[PDB]
């Protein structure tokens, strides 16, 4: 006939598209099984056996895949020389290496993989070393937990070391291995959702009994999260970012199957001096309520400590007004200079952190109308100021960087780099602080101040999401990035 | 400088991206806010004022937007006509028609949004029906009951009539108002998805009674869920499909803001045949099913009957491999031909029916546990066949919607057209087979016989998708499309 009318199982973007859906779909119905496995409850006491054949059979899979890509893609050498000796003198393909250069996630995104996975499998060895203690747990723990680890550790290296991951060898296979690893890494994340869900309730009963006693008369289980305090909270988060970050590197990695400078601290030291200052105030706060049971025994000093908290956040979000403002005489980009994976964290991150809020807020008027509104409404205005906060820093984050420096005016002059500056340095203080306030209800709040004033008490609902980090990410890609020469 | 050396505010591309941010941040957190408020066990007892506040809001807003579209942009005849009486002998601007073409859905999707909404609005009716007749509801149940009507009446017909639309007028607003109205959508989901999940407490509670009494030995609520049987169940699944497809036109109508033949029936007999035989089949298996006691009562009749629902959709996943394996003959397309929103919503049609199969297996085998396995298999065989079906139909409608017929050969002769025919009519059939088995339980499983081959009764968990309406919709679109003669 004419051109392009070949079969499209011959056309290389219809097979390609082919072979990208039935990946995608395989990803969805094993995602949708191991949701509705993790729920359903009569798979983690009755079906033991069915349940540890599907968890060893995931990161199973996930560890062959790994195997596959670091002996036959990444690293060859091995290959080519049994190759080699079996044609020798034992039989009568090589492979090469290919190496490439597309790293797909940014080195802070890499980085915090890394930090993440070794506190996730921190946690792993820990539950590890409570079931090796326990006659209840059997052998078939310490293998779940093993191959936890061993998958966990492997991802690391993978995620790490993306970039001279080659896709375009073995198209069709890796990328059934990519959406198998999304798969396992969304199945964590579920997992160890599940599992931070579980200390909601606790942590509600123990909220309603404390409140009660004060103004009366006018399916996934971790033993870590019960046993090891609130520190288990800290190691759980943790996981769950790792799943995140993972899922969506092999996101990004999948999806690029088959398609073919120096440090500027210039004009970053007024920003850099005011993010020391909000360090300094934070770290004081964070030990005056640690180090001293006198003052967060007081009503003076729990007052303090909430306004504390309440300062902090508005001066994150009027940092980020007044970013806005001063960047808005930069310039829109001339053209993509991002991946959307970071944005796409950054938005679940913003997510979680506006549903931490509304739960936060939802348990301050249900504790207040049990009381006939005798608790000042200090702690509903920090979740408030909280979550404009969080959202006007998503909407500034985004924004800046679909941002450059291109005329001269912003060139000679940066507008906002020390605002981007100020916040980067804050976000991570206020990641550091969020961290805190997961073991901030590990003293006890036996004060009756810590009642009406400290809003971390009415925040029962897990914190699923670490947006500070994710924040600090994306700030700095934009502080080395927007306000470059180019 | 030189040129795009202007500040982001002047950039048309800079502001239309912050203005597309701003609204997708507020819809973002209006969405989060109503499932929390939804979920809150707090705001439908205690909290009534400010939950009725909310709804009252959301449907006001959705309802002045509405009024603001067809008064300044869909039909300025009026406002004209005000506008020249003040200039005449009152004060001393006009706005213009500018009528587009710009069609955002297909007329499938939007037919069926007219159904469904019409269904919607009727379960809304019988509410207020029920809330008049009833003393314990007040005037704040009729006041939500006609802000809901009317808000969905004015949507179906802002649906409908989504061509005369010009986007391109007062754009910040019309974005605004879009998020506010996907907002709208997806919280109505929301609710009458936790409306439909109160169901499947009952359900699964009346499963375990009656399964053990023949195997013993060896926060949303609507009031008609409970009061009129099973077929408020269809009301409320017809009112969740017409939110998730009033959501996707909106979100077309908020993406395409900013941005500047005959009837071929030749080569449809053979499949259209066999889709009659496959109708007749359904509707003779129903009415024996619904009007004669004694079949359904049988235990020959009960295997019979589940074998028949085994051998559909057998029969429908037959089709879609014969109508892969047949096209394969055809040609990619050229370039984009569709909407992401037929694709978006077949998806979604697919989680929930892959979850409902899921939940059916998992309730099954449950059950069987409790019996220690005395029930035959074939409820599970139905559900996991059902479950393999939907998948493969899935990948086999998007797969063949991306495929053209550009050959002579695929000309002359239509490869898989009449399995395209078979599979439309099969699946208008599947549609109204799963309407009615949302009242077959309706009829009372009495018969021991339905507890070990009818499948039905172990599916506890809500069916919340018309996945089969999607699939025909997408089905007539490649019919229509993929077989014409360009």
């Amino acid at each position: 006939h004419e051109l392009y009318r070949r079969p499209w199982i011959h056309e290389p973007r219809a097979t390609n598209f082919f072979v990208r859906l039935i990946t995608s779909l395989y990803a969805l119905i094993l995602t949708i099984i191991s949701l509705v496995v993790e729920v359903s409850p009569t798979w983690r006491t009755d079906m033991w056996l069915a349940e540890t054949i599907f968890y060893i059979s995931m990161y199973g899979v996930g560890i062959l895949f790994f195997a596959y890509c670091y002996i036959f893609i990444i690293y060859p050498g091995p290959y080519n020389q049994l190759i080699s000796v079996l044609r020798k003198y034992k039989i009568i393909f090589i492979m090469q290496s290919q190496h490439n250069g597309e790293g797909a996630g940014t080195l802070y995104l890499r980085l915090g993989a890394l930090f993440f996975g070794s506190v996730g499998i921190v946690l792993f060895g820990l539950e590890l070393f409570l079931c090796i203690e326990n006659v209840a747990c059997k052998k078939v723990a310490i293998a779940k937990m093993i191959v936890a680890i061993v998958f966990t550790f492997i991802q690391m290296h993978f995620i790490f070391c993306n970039s001279k991951i080659t896709v375009n060898s073995s198209r069709k296979i890796v990328a059934f291995g990519m959406m198998h690893l999304i798969s396992v890494n969304l199945w964590t994340w579920f997992r160890f959702v599940l599992a931070k869900q579980e200390a909601k309730a606790h942590k509600k009963a123990q909220l309603k009994q404390t409140f009660r006693k004060y103004y009366s008369s006018s399916a996934s289980r971790l033993f870590a999260l019960e046993h090891f305090g609130d520190v288990a909270t800290f190691l759980t988060t943790c996981i769950v970012e790792y799943s995140l970050i993972g899922a969506a590197i092999m996101f990004i990695l999948w999806k690029s199957i088959g398609q073919n400078m120096r440090i500027d601290c210039s004009s970053s030291s007024t920003g850099l001096f005011a993010g020391i200052i909000f360090l300094i105030g934070s770290l004081v706060s964070m030990g005056m309520y640690t180090i001293f049971e006198s003052l967060r025994n007081s009503s003076g000093a729990q007052l303090v400590f909430g306004i504390v908290d309440l300062s902090l956040f508005s001066i994150a979000l009027g940092a980020c007004i007044i970013g806005l403002w001063r960047m808005r005489h930069l310039q829109y980009r001339l053209h993509a200079h991002g991946e959307v994976i970071d944005e796409i964290l950054l938005i679940i991150g913003l997510i979680g952190e506006i549903l931490y809020c509304a739960v936060g807020i939802d348990v301050f008027i249900t504790c207040r109308r049990s009381a006939d509104l005798t608790v000042s409404a200090l702690p509903a205005f920090v979740f408030v100021i909280r979550m404009i906060q969080v959202v006007v820093q998503a909407a500034f984050i985004l924004t800046t960087s679909r941002l450059r420096c291109l005329s001269k005016y912003s060139m000679k002059y940066k507008p906002g780099k020390e605002i981007i500056t100020f916040l980067l340095v804050s976000n991570v203080t206020l990641f550091v602080f969020h961290t805190f306030e997961g073991m901030k209800s590990s003293f006890g709040f036996s004060s009756k101040a810590a009642t009406q004033y400290n809003y971390i008490i009415y925040a029962v609902g897990p914190l699923l999401v670490f947006y500070r980090f994710h924040s600090s990410a994306c700030l700095a890609e934009i502080w080395k990035h927007t306000y470059s020469t180019k």
